């Protein structure tokens, strides 16, 4: 089998990307954000507390057929914003372009946190990291993904995110119409439970290419580009008037400047991220001042090539026995 979806961003800045899913029969649609960077599958519902949503789209389980609840079950997750959701659990049917997992666990949101709240367009979190992140307790479940992997034509997802403009989630094949070139792929270590991979180095707009080892993470569920703080310090002093700024959380640049573009490299290969990509907006509305998309990792832990990155890239999740991750340009 396969699958094939689109993902929309939610607004003019690609905050995020939405993607529809069917659950329940009969189908009940809801706009979920599919996040290589965590592992559960959750969505608003009839049992989330009412004064926490705000024009989201519920999950109502009583209305479907085939919703089961799964007895005991309770999940509860924290993300890298801070942000949070918990609550209790289903199995039932999920369906992702096409592509059917039956008793596929759903979990029900009692409570979230105020930035979900206040995103009315993203009704629930789909997770595609590795199912050993899966928070669902006592009995830790699995994600879409794992669920249908021994059904599909080849054990892979692709994603091809959109600059302003919508992409594609597809699962079981490859679509060789949607990259140029060839693929270039790298290995995986799945021992944080990420699509954790290494970066062969970097370059700022047109100086030359930096060999050096980056670690981190393909997470289609964040919005920025986290990297070293040496390699942002590089990038930023490219931009005249950019500056890193204590109060705003992270580089800002004058909104009259035009970015350089970023490479990064994949093995041999490169990526090129426009300098369009980097911008995201003013820091207020009105302002001069703009928010920029590459920001140093110094405070996470861990390095991050979210959705700047990834959306200059055709990106293949292979879950093969020894998983890795192949990017193409496109
Ligand atoms: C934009 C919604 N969201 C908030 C945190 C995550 C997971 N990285 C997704």
């Amino acid at each position: 089998s396969t699958g094939s979806a689109t993902t929309t961003p939610i607004d003019s800045l690609d905050d995020a990307y939405i993607t529809p899913v069917q659950i329940g029969t009969p189908a009940q649609t809801l706009n979920l954000d599919f996040d290589t960077g965590s592992s559960d599958l959750w969505v608003f519902s009839s049992e989330t507390t009412a004064s926490e949503v705000d024009g989201q789209t519920i999950y109502t389980p009583s209305k479907s057929t085939t919703a089961k609840l799964l007895s005991g079950a309770t999940w509860s997750i924290s993300y890298g914003d801070g942000s949070s959701s918990s609550g209790d659990v289903y199995t039932d049917t999920v369906s992702v372009g096409g592509l059917t997992v039956t008793g596929q666990a759903v979990e029900s949101a009692k409570k979230v946190s105020s930035s979900f709240t206040e995103d009315s367009t993203i009704d629930g979190l789909l997770g595609l990291a590795f199912s050993t992140l899966n928070t669902v307790s006592p009995t830790q479940q699995k994600t879409f993904f794992d669920n249908a992997k021994a059904s599909l034509d080849s054990p892979v997802f692709t994603a091809d995110l959109g600059y302003h403009a919508p992409g594609t989630y597809n699962f079981g094949f490859i679509d060789t119409t949607a990259y140029t070139g060839s693929i270039t792929y790298t290995a995986v270590s799945t021992k944080q439970g990420f699509w954790e991979w290494t970066s062969t180095g970097y370059a700022v707009g047109s100086g030359t290419f930096k060999s050096t080892s980056i670690d981190g993470i393909a997470d289609t569920g964040t919005t920025l580009l986290y990297l070293p703080a040496t390699v942002v310090s590089a990038y930023w002093a490219q931009v005249s008037g950019a500056k890193s700024s204590s109060s705003v959380g992270g580089y800002v640049f004058p909104c009259s400047a035009t970015l350089p573009s970023f490479t990064f490299g994949v093995g041999s290969a490169r990526i090129v991220i426009p300098g369009d990509y980097i911008d995201f907006g003013p820091i207020s509305t009105g302002s001069s001042s703009c928010f920029g998309g590459i920001q140093s990792s110094a405070g996470i832990g861990i390095n991050i090539f979210g959705d700047v990155a990834l959306k200059a890239a055709f990106v293949v999740f292979n879950g093969a026995t020894t998983p890795t991750l192949g990017f193409a340009s496109k």
